């Protein structure tokens, strides 16, 4: 297929969101119905930084839903060809709530992600995420 630089952003929009949009009782499912948004290798990385974060313990431990909305719109840090592949760094401040009927606290986090171009065949939409990164401010 083909892709722009404004669709592979509004792309990545929505695969920051989704990751921080889960709670106590469906997080197996929202999980993976992720996986479609990674690539093989992104997939394993964004993998080991969910088990290396507290944040599944916390959110079951206290029974939260977790949302989020974008803060401002996401950029192209950089583009061009990694590896044989056409590649984008998308960065894109958030606003993260976890919250329940005792609990409502926020963050402010940045999402840095490495988006690359795949095969159709195993991803319809042409792109995947290889490194997921999350950081404050």
């Amino acid at each position: 297929h083909m892709q722009s630089d404004s669709a592979v952003l509004q792309w990545a929009n929505q695969a920051a969101i989704a990751a921080f949009t889960y709670n106590f009782v469906n997080y197996r499912d929202e999980l993976q119905a992720s996986s479609g948004f990674f690539t093989a290798e992104g997939w394993d990385q964004f993998l080991g930084a969910l088990e290396q974060s507290n944040n599944l313990d916390a959110v079951k431990a206290k029974k939260l839903v977790v949302s989020a909305v974008a803060t401002r719109a996401p950029i192209i840090l950089q583009k061009g060809v990694l590896n044989g592949r056409y590649s984008w760094r998308v960065q894109m401040p958030i606003l993260v709530t976890y919250q329940s009927a005792s609990e409502f606290t926020q963050q402010n986090n940045v999402v840095t992600m490495l988006i690359t171009r795949v095969s159709t065949l195993n991803s319809p939409r042409g792109i995947g995420i290889s490194q997921f990164v999350v950081g404050p401010a």
